[PDB]
Parts: structure tokens; sequence; C-alpha cells
């Protein structure tokens, strides 16, 4: 059977012959609320879609996936917190284009605090090609993000914002970006070369259900600078308000943001 | 001691809290010939330079490094083959900008096969910014290269050639590139966003020593399309001849290539 969960016997890890050491690995970071994994299906779907694209087996049913998440939450006594799933290409013979016959999955829980202070961003100087497939995969290849976040921290900021080679905004090191102008929501298109976030997707669905105008379009730096508000989304933090980008301070409050926080919070899927 | 070697106790690995699983890892691939590692110093120097750039501790002296290599060669009965050194950021608390207090170093030996057939390359469609620091580091973040290599194999090619956002050649998935035009050697500049190869640097040195004109300059796709010959360099395979890039076919012979193979082989 071509996908193996590595269980505790005490924390599991990947062996040195695993292709995850060449970067052949994917992850999902799942919020746990009241001992229940939030949006377990959407995380499974995305992980499987990405695995398929990379040729990595992902032969674990949704029910078994969900059961594994529950057994981890129960064993580690988690109520609120997170679970990270890491899928490796697996042990394989040496060679860049070799193929792991059996992929390996590890689950790990953690506890963390939701940060409520608004975030300070800096723009990164190097650009991404929207055609580079790496940027639509939640992979283990995060050094770029690490370097960018360290630069942000070095200059007094919290996180870094990337742009593509058409000078359009994509995302930060860990979150999708939204802005609000004249009570209309804007966010970069999937085609701008972003990670298609689950939280982003949920927020768009909520807006559609509530007939709140939301536009998926290519956004220049000037659009951000001129926004009424700017905020970020991800599964662990939900919506995070943005105080500034480079030398531009924003108002952090908006009724649309409070409404969206409420709606994301009520979701028990 | 902020750098720990993980020894056999048999095979060692990194723990799940290690920042290597976020991509914070560097490597060196060292050729071994008749039980002797090749250019151990240049490999140590590069890894140290990169670790310093990333803030990963690398408190291992060259003598210590060399001793580790020889001990591993001996223990594994390695005569001809390779040694891969992997340096991880190490265990750390959760967070993307957290820092490993103690980096971890693991050495592994392997046999490998020498491939001498002239290679067929394809050009990759997505471009890299030369200002993206990733591309000058020999890191564990090789998924881009994996995807590219798989595309090359799908159409019966051997390797894939990357370009930067100024439409200049950089490197392949595993090797630097050189071209010959009118008996002059040309190779992309380090500033074009390439890994500064050891084999590349050795070749530049041999050319200088033998009065061979060698130009480190930005190269367009057209320059390569018009080249007399094209070849690749890395530690394990040495000089590799190039038969084709996309639909463009090259003569694989050139007197300069023969001379350079001779000169690099004394060293190996």
């Amino acid at each position: 059977m071509p996908t193996r969960v590595i269980e505790d016997k005490m924390t599991p890890s990947f062996g040195i012959d695993d292709r995850i050491f060449l970067g052949e690995g994917l992850f999902e970071t799942i919020r746990v609320n009241s001992s229940k994994p939030s949006f377990a299906y959407m995380h499974w779907e995305r992980l499987g879609n990405s695995a398929r694209q990379l040729g990595i087996p992902f032969e674990i049913s949704f029910d078994d996936w969900f059961e594994h998440l529950i057994q981890k939450i129960q064993k580690d006594n988690l109520y609120h917190g997170g679970i990270k799933a890491i899928l490796s290409g697996g042990p394989a013979s040496r060679g860049l284009a070799e193929r792991g016959q059996v992929s390996q999955l590890i689950f790990q829980t953690f506890n963390y605090s939701i940060q409520k202070h608004p975030v300070r961003l800096i723009s990164i100087n190097w650009l991404r090609d929207k055609a580079n497939p790496l940027y639509q995969l939640k992979s283990v290849n995060y050094l770029e993000a690490i370097i960018a976040q360290r630069q942000a921290i070095a200059v007094g900021a919290d996180d870094a914002l990337f742009f593509n080679t058409e000078n359009h905004v994509t995302e930060t090191t860990c979150a999708n970006l939204f802005l609000i102008e004249n009570n209309i929501l804007y966010t970069p298109r999937v085609e701008d070369g972003i990670l298609p976030g689950i939280t982003r997707a949920r927020l768009i669905s909520h807006c559609q259900q509530h007939k709140m105008s939301v536009q998926e379009i290519s956004l220049t730096k000037k659009r951000i600078e001129d926004a009424d508000a700017v905020f970020l989304t991800n599964s662990l933090q939900g919506i995070r308000r943005v105080l500034s980008l480079d030398n531009i301070i924003f108002e952090v409050n908006h009724p649309i943001i409070d409404k969206l926080i409420f709606l994301l919070n009520q979701d028990e899927s």
C-alpha cells in the first residue's frame, strides 16, 4: 500500500533516504477548535490535489485522514490549537528524478496563541514568476519565506509581502492578502501565482452568500497604498489586520472585517 | 558547541522539530576517488559561507570536517563514489523566523554511476529573479529542480536549463553551463543568480593558467543557440558534453573541451 502513516513509538520522523530532503514534501496546517479539526476535508482535498500533481501517492481515504486527526487530538489532549500534516515523497534510490513508491505521512499537534496586534509588512525586492509552479504548492521548500521574514524582522516589521514579475501583489510568507476600498473587497487572482488558501476560499464563499462585493483581480502596489484597509488570512490565525506596508500606515478597523471575523468564527465545517 | 555531528548509532536522521523540514538546510556533494575526498576545502568553504549568510551555526574547523569525511569513507568502505554532507538549521521552537541554537550535520556515502553521453536539454518556461537569494545557495529546496527534471525526462531529454527574469541563462538542475564561440569560453556570471560551482571555479582557474580566454558574462538564449559547443560542469560528473537545447543541435566535439577534460582529470 503506497502511503504509510508513521505513528509514535517517541516522536516519529523521516529517514535520511527520504526524498523530503530534496524538497519533495507537502504540508497542511489545520486549526483545531474545541477538539475538532476545522475544515479537515478542504485540507485533505488540497493535499491530495498537490500530491497528484507531483506524482506522490496519497492513498489515504478522507475518513482515515479524519480518524488520524482525531486520534492525535485525543492523544495529545488538544482543545484549541493546531495540527500539521507533512507528506514526504518517501524513501527512494538516489537520483533527482527517482520516485518514492511509498509516501510517508506524519501528524504533529501544537499549541499556539492567536496574535491580535495588527501586523507590519515590508515589500520584498525580488519577484516571482506567476508561472513557477512552486508558488501554488504548500511545500516544504520555505527557505525563501524564512529569509524574507527574517529581513522583515531585521527592519522593524513582522512579515514580508511578495510581488510577481508583472508587479502584482501575491501573498505574504504565510497568508493571503485582501484589501478594502469603498466597501468593496479585493484580493489577488489565483492566476497571479498565489497559494490558493482555504481561508481565502471560505471568505470568498461567505461574501458570495452574503452578496458582499468581492473582486479577484491583479493588484498593483499603488492599489494597496490607496486601500481603506488591508488584512491577511490563513487557517491558524484567521483574519489578521494590517497596520502598515513599508512607509504607509492604514486604518485597521472596518465593519467588513468584523463581519468576516464573525462569519469565519461561526463555521463548524 | 553550536554545531553537532549526528553519528551512526545504524543510520542517523533529523528530528521532526528540525527546521530542515521548513527548507532550512544546506548540502555539499563531494566526489571521492580512490578513498580520497576531492576538494574538501572548497566544499567546506562554500558550506561555511552559506551557513553564515543564513545565520546557521557552522563551528567546525576544516581539520574537523576533513576528519569526519575520512572516518566516514573508512567506515563505509568507500573507494570510488560520493559523500553528501547535510547541515540543518536544527531543532527549534515553532515559527518561521525562529532560529536553531544548534545546527546538525550528517554525512552519508553513496556509490554512483558516471554518465558520459552528451545530454539533451530543454529550456524551462518559468523565470528566476537574480535577486532571489535562494538560487546562490546549495539548499534542500530542490522541488523546482525536481519538477523541471521530470519535464525533461517526459520528452526524452536529460536535464532542464533555467533562465532569469532578465532572459539570461543561469544553470541546469544540477550543473553550471559553459559555451564556446570562436575559440573563447563563456559562462554566466554569479550575479546572474547561479550556484557558484566548485567545478566551474576550478575550470575558470585552469583556463587562466593555460592562457585560455574565459568570459564571465550574461548570456542570452540566442548566444547559446549560436554557440559552437556547450558543456556542463559539476563535482560528480565533471565536464558533460551537450548535444542539444530544445530543437537546436550542437557539435559535441571541440579541442578546448578535450583540453579541459585532461586538465580536470589530473585533479580527480
